[PDB]
């Protein structure tokens, strides 16, 4: 029944989403700012509409154009993807409001779980852990957050309940600096994602980051496609993400999947999403949910043979997930590289046209990207250009197909992250496992 | 496990050559590419450890230059030589003189390839081993006609003449009467004779409906073997496979079962060591023998698909002096893969197409694996074979699988050379290809 349906993305994912469409006979219509007429999708898709000039403000979050587009070409749902308004529960109702099917939650859900101090109060309600922090929103009384911070223990950390992309959080060493984190967090989660609330969270100093997937139809099924860990950061954001999750036992595999399963039925969530963990010495600490596909989706892809983007689409039809729990099972190892038109060493943006374009190849190789030989990165957009995953019997082959590929990976006439990823699967500590989510940093001697 | 060899020689190009390359790579082996001066620019070249020219472009003088090969394993101090597809894979001759030097032949021992390569020696052994093969002449077809029309008339006049040490479609003619009879031999016995040095032929009762099934093999040589699945490859043109695919449609699990066990038992029987290929016709339910590969295979992805097992990877484990890690109970087919053969010929009159791609783009997505050393700026020489790469898509069943291939079909950008990708995509659209078990024939007719 959906026979038509409007990406309302760009980059990566929208081609992601388009190859779904593609297999599944679905009309796409692709969405697109002035600047991305040239996208690869956008030339692959069925239909296009323009919503809006080159910034993004003005173009991906242009919800009455998005919905227009929609409406003119008669489509039946909406996929979000990633990111832009994927987790605005505004757009959402609006779109359902407007006769379409949002390919996500309810916005009651979006507002629930996708707004970060929300998320944590249903979290220590509903049976799942969190970390300590201000299990509130952080008011203008200096004393109270001081007490706060003296609560849980220096350091602390100042989080943008409506913040993502690792944007809009401060880390506090001590009372000196806790006034200005704060009203800086607050100004920059303003700007960015216009809500200026900040809660405070204990600043956790050897945690990895686990995350579980899960799908829940939202009629009362919902499993758990085991874990990633993304602990490989820099500036909070993830650059290499792997499933499944080092060192992760079975029972403790069981003991976190059997809780966020739980909390999808408890919540009524549909869909796909993600719960985030901060995870050290044994123990699991929520710290958010993403209500949404997530950039890494790929890797558990791989090592489950589900299709993530075509269980959405089931979910979205009104179809009930006839994968059940104990049909899930992990084969082998993979790992994904994010691709990033930023310089190597400063990480600072590097849009420009692509004057040499080669990509990898091979068995387990899988190369997720819009980027072709002539295309210019435009400048208004987040540095992801590509993805590159590789999947492999065991770890050790993932990360050996991964240092093969890379190799093969060309992209001339911009700067980019690739020398970095070729370091970063050389690193014997990376070939060990297990690292933490501060490693990367500390590597590179990042002050 | 043991240690890998220390450093090989790949004794191929193209496509192959990148292939048993990144394997290599995988395992921490050390690559040494030997190439034609024609050749300096292929990717795998461009890749290797080292690289020696074995002469200029003509194969004669280059890739099957035995002592120049052998040579070059020498100067580079390789452990063993890596003999791909076609070349010098199945040459006895270069196996001996491999080993005599010092050197590993990553294939079967010299002895096997004389029993099992040549075709007439293979009929014969089968034969006295139990297994089905074809009616035919039973031994060479000598130079008295009336003996020839003897044999014709004794099998039945659709009959085929085979070069005992043909391959590639090559050196093989239909003979549908006695009036061709005569010239039909002679055209046979001289291609043969330039194509492959060997001027012997024999003749096989023609069939008329059957179709290409083939199973794969992978024997330690220490008395242990397996079968992983069978192919199907009966869309051919010049009785070249076009696509191929795995598992076999209409083949049942006791089917498999039945044929699988076989061979698997043929090579114990025969001390048969690493990977190969028994090739059938199967008609009317019955598996009748025709070749034995004793070497890798062009398709060996599919197989690799849906079984999860690397074959040269094993390959090289096995030319180690690894006993087989794999029993046969842990073999499990999961899936469907479809492969289609990229080539640089006019998709309609099948003239070679040389020259400069001047734009390049490679197909991606869930379960698309692509295997080609071409690249935008790469020229394409006229002296090899026209294959040039190869498109693989996996699905959970072959329905998922042809769709899957029919998109990353529609996504290849191959363009300066003429190519036969718009006739995969008609193939891919061909209703009876999509009802499945379409015989040896079916291709040349549609045409
Ligand atoms: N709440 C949000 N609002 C707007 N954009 C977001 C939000 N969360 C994430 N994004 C953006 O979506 C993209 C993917 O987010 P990222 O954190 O990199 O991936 P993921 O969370 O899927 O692992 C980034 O460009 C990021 O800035
Ligand atoms: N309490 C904490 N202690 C230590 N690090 C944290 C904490 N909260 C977040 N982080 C760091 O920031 C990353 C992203 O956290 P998250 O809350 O999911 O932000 P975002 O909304 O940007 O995804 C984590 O992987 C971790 O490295
Ligand atoms: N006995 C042989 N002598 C020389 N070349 C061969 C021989 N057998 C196969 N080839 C070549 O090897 C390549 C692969 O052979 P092909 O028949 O396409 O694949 P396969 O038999 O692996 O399915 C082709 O170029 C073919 O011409
Ligand atoms: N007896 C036969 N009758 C009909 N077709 C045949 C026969 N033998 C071979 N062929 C056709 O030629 C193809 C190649 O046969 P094969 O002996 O494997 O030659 P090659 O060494 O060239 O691979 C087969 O897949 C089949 O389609
Ligand atoms: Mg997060
Ligand atoms: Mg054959």
């Amino acid at each position: 029944m959906l026979d038509k349906i409007v990406i309302a993305n760009r980059g990566e994912i929208a081609l992601r989403i388009l190859r779904a469409c593609k297999e599944l006979g679905i009309k796409t219509v692709a969405v697109h700012s002035s600047a991305d007429r040239d996208l690869k999708h956008v030339l692959l898709a069925d239909e296009t509409v323009c919503i809006g000039p080159a910034p993004s403000v003005k173009s991906y979050l242009n919800i009455p154009a998005i919905i227009s587009a929609a409406e003119i070409t008669g489509a039946v749902a909406i996929h979000p993807g990633y990111g832009f308004l994927s987790e605005n529960a505004n757009f959402a109702e609006q779109v359902e409001r407007s006769g379409f099917i949002f390919i996500g939650p309810k916005a009651e859900t979006i507002r629930l779980m996708g707004d970060k101090v929300s998320a944590i109060a249903a979290m220590k309600k509903a049976g799942v852990p969190c970390v300590p922090g201000s299990d509130g929103p952080l008011g203008d009384d200096m004393d109270k957050n001081r007490a706060i911070a003296k609560r849980i223990g220096y350091p602390v950390i100042i989080k943008a309940s409506g913040g993502g992309g690792g944007r809009g959080m401060r880390v506090v060493r001590g009372d000196a600096e806790l006034a200005q984190s704060i009203s800086m967090t607050r100004a920059e989660a303003k700007a960015a994602f216009s809500n200026d609330m900040v809660y405070m969270e204990k600043y956790l100093e050897n945690p990895r980051h686990v995350e579980i997937q899960v799908l829940a139809d939202g009629q009362g099924n919902a499993i758990y496609l085991a874990e990633r860990d993304c602990s490989m950061q820099r500036r909070h954001q993830k650059v290499v993400e792997e499933a499944p999750a080092p060192g992760i036992t079975p029972e403790l595999r069981r003991y976190i999947g059997e809780r966020c399963a739980k909390a999808c039925v408890d919540i009524g969530y549909r869909g796909a999403g993600t719960f985030e963990f901060l995870f050290e010495n044994g123990e699991f600490y929520f710290i958010e949910m993403n209500t949404r596909i997530q950039v890494e989706h790929p890797v558990t892809e791989m090592i489950t043979g589900v299709d993530l983007i075509k269980e959405q689409l089931r979910i979205a039809a009104g179809q009930p997930l006839s994968i059940k729990q104990e049909e899930v099972h992990v084969r082998g190892h993979a790992v994904e590289c994010r691709i990033n038109a930023e310089d190597p060493n400063t990480f600072l943006p590097s849009p420009g046209k692509i004057t040499r374009f080669h990509a990898p190849g091979g068995f387990g190789v899988r190369w997720e990207s819009h980027i072709y030989a002539g295309y210019t990165v435009p400048p208004y957009y987040d540095s992801m250009i590509g993805k590159l995953i590789c999947y492999g019997e065991n770890r050790d082959v993932a990360i050996a197909r991964m240092k093969n590929a890379l190799q093969e990976l060309i992209i001339d006439g911009i700067k980019t992250n690739v020398d970095l990823q070729i370091r970063i699967m050389n690193d014997e500590n990376f070939q060990h496992g297990g690292t933490n989510i501060h490693y990367l940093e500390k590597k590179l001697g990042l002050q």
